[PDB]
């Protein structure tokens, strides 16, 4: 299955909604299955350079199946994964991007979330994930 | 507002007569608030891997709102925002960008300074900014 | 020599065996001696961002001759190539990448393989790159 | 003054003998001042990941008058330089990158070198800046 428009829309809508909650501006970006954007929402007053943040964090989400912040876990010096912020074009691995998983538990896209300090770019991640699904394989 | 040209040029010429005051050659960059070049100016003698410094440096800064080295401090490994130099094309994080800022209290645009010791860049890169507006948020 | 096509289907069969065996799902890739792609296979429900590291993984191994991990052992802070993976369009220093070394003990080309942790990376490559030759030069 | 091509290939000569005496296999590249190629020399048998790494490293190296290890001490994390290697598209900033400086004291080029350790990388270029000029500011 495949996030719809609709939900990618429900998902932005209460990440939005959390975000003025917590008092912070933010890029929102939804990606499918694929890595490939379907929709994104840039709040007024958000950084510029979130813009590219949060859809790379749309699509590490998505590219493992993961919570952006469990790699950088494993990609410090010394870690497992030290280096894999290099490949497919740039990836982020600090918190702010979050699977959307299906009722079956199939993930069908990503969220991503830039604009302040990562904790509440990820809690409104997390705010726009479960408004539409789950967020855990 | 945007940075105009003339406020570009004359803070180019603040931040020049400060290198030259410390001994230094210069790359001096100016951008608009979207990231996007005002002005450039490469002092005689400058390092030629300066110029692309110089020019990341002001997009940092205007990007995120922030000095550039405020951002290298969060970007060490085991730091809340450990990658993000990979995003938006490539980023730099030691000192040397800096915000400007307007009279309302608005980032405008932001000037950044390579070619020398980090703390030179900022030096310098601090009297262009001031010869202008405010460099704080 | 370079790896033939019949090679490289063998090897991405052993491969594909091992993954099943080990109840992982990969990406595996061979590339030649010039580290052009030769045979990719993407396993069902692998990873996306694994098609790359794979593709990377195996680029990694035939340009130094040696396996991925065997680099970002070196290329760890303090390392003698620190900042290598910055070289030819990124680089893949964790395990998962290996040589595959001919008869004569020449390296014909290399297998890559992304997926899973690095260590069933690693023992899936070692089995496909063992299918057809050895490993170490 | 800028190198000429006569002099490039008698500093690749010079260098692809170093690294004959030492037994390395090694890329020699030879920028000019504005850190385009003027001369590449790959011998028999060097790692292909060393044909852009020896173009890198002297291009690192001219763009900042330095030799490239001394870039590297500086772009540890904790560095003052800490990220620079995203810059310019890809630094190297180990051993093997050396200035070609004329006898007026003006830097005209650069060699770069790798192939093998980096402290043979460094002999090689060494020998290959030494044979047409002086190699530090």
């Amino acid at each position: 299955m495949h996030v719809t428009i609709e939900q990618a829309e429900k998902a932005i809508q209460a990440a939005r909604a959390k975000a003025v909650e917590l008092g912070t501006q933010m890029c929102i970006a939804i990606v499918d299955s694929g890595g490939n954007l379907k929709a994104f929402h840039r709040m007024d007053g958000a950084w510029v350079g979130s813009i590219d943040i949060a859809q790379k964090k749309a699509k590490t989400a998505v590219f493992f199946g993961m919570k952006t912040g469990q790699i950088g876990a494993l990609s410090q010096p010394g870690g497992s994964l030290y280096g894999i912020e290099h490949s497919n074009q740039g990836l982020i691995t600090f918190p702010g991007g979050i699977p959307i998983v299906d009722a079956d538990g199939e993930m069908s896209g990503a969220i991503g979330v830039s604009g302040s300090s990562v904790e509440n770019d990820d809690a409104v991640a997390l705010a726009g994930a479960s408004a539409i699904g789950d967020t855990e394989l």
